[PDB]
């Protein structure tokens, strides 16, 4: 819904101290750890993984 | 690329034994446990999880 709890409303950032505001590889305003899959792949065993670094769920770069 | 490992061409059906042919639930002929996460949400907390009982990937019916 309404202000996010993440969100730092004067400055339009993640309030000081979390990491992120939403995503696939943010929870609870913190990133996941690297490497925590955020979403699986029909079949080859190219999974998408968190970065640790970003909030988005990273295309796997072994695909064309 | 050619046959499937896992399919059985006479009969059209996983080799007996495995549980599946392919699929983000599926993995190496075999069903992930349930419960395992195959897709991660922008954010709300509702991921979306493996059955162990079915190959593909559950839309968490905690969604409209």
């Amino acid at each position: 819904n309404s202000v996010h709890p993440c969100c730092d409303p004067v400055k339009c950032e993640p309030r000081e101290g979390e990491h992120c505001i939403s995503g696939p590889c943010c929870r609870n305003c913190k990133f996941l750890n690297a490497g925590t899959i955020c979403k699986r792949a029909m079949l080859d065993g190219l999974h998408d993984y968190c970065t640790g670094v970003t909030s988005d769920c990273p295309r796997n770069r072994y695909n064309h």
